[PDB]
């Protein structure tokens, strides 16, 4: 029941907040829908959700014209999959968010094809923390380059980070992999402008990265099933 799991994946989020002494308010819950059809999404929205989660183009910007058409107003759409040059231009039409930047070229191309009458499309920059097995995300060392270069695109808004950690076990290397995440947002966060969000942390490591410093989420099977 996607209703009473929203409930429950809320409740473990306001508590990992209170007990590390932050406010629960601070902790933005995106609810990854990837592959899970649109009536799954529409009892979410019921449930009070309104900030989803998507990884494939096609079925992302086909979900976002559905509940466009049912004139279902309010929601906020997240481009969390990689981003090839070929299909930049539905994200950059649909979406609201972008989690994916990790290259100069794909986000010069978001910015040439994002409407100019839409609000700027809100991007992180992906970084690579700790997984030697994807080619998603940059080395932190060049982080201060790219965001540089990102943060003139007038159609983009830098807003922060992202990251998807390797697979980890050990809370302790959950929070010390996150630490390394917050420090750098920090970093960021002192010398550019409306740096308010790091992507960071799913159902299995949610406790560390919202002890870490995370500002969202990405919850999927806890709430949707499999
Ligand atoms: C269900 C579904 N819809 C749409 C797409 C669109 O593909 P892409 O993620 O490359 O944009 C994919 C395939 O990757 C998919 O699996
Ligand atoms: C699919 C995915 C999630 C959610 O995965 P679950 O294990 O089902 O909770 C979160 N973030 C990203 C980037 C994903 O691709």
């Amino acid at each position: 029941d996607i209703a009473h799991n929203l409930a429950q994946v809320r409740d473990k989020i306001s508590a990992a907040a209170t007990r590390c002494g932050r406010s629960p308010e601070e902790i933005t819950l995106l609810a990854v829908s990837k592959t899970k059809p649109a009536s799954a999404i529409a009892e979410a929205i019921d449930a009070g959700q309104r900030q989803f989660g998507e990884n494939y183009v096609q079925e992302g910007v086909d979900k976002i014209r559905h509940f466009q058409e049912l004139g279902v107003t309010g929601l906020e759409w997240h481009f969390i999959g990689p981003l090839q040059s070929n299909k930049s231009r539905l994200v950059a039409e649909h979406f609201d968010w972008c989690h994916t930047i990790d290259r100069l070229r794909i986000a010069t191309r978001l910015n040439d094809q994002r409407p100019a009458e839409l609000p700027p499309l809100n991007v992180l920059i992906q970084i690579n923390i700790s997984d030697e097995n994807s080619k998603s995300g940059i080395q932190l060392a060049e982080l201060d380059e790219l965001a540089a270069a990102v943060a003139e695109l007038p159609r983009l808004r830098l807003r922060g980070l992202m990251a998807i950690p390797a697979p980890e076990s050990e809370y302790v290397r959950q929070f010390e992999v996150a630490r390394q995440m917050a420090v750098a947002f920090a970093g960021l966060k002192t010398r550019y402008p409306h740096i308010d969000t790091l992507s960071l942390g799913m159902s299995d490591d949610m406790e560390a990265a919202i002890a870490a410093g995370s500002t969202m989420v990405r919850i999927g099977t806890a709430i949707f099933g499999a």
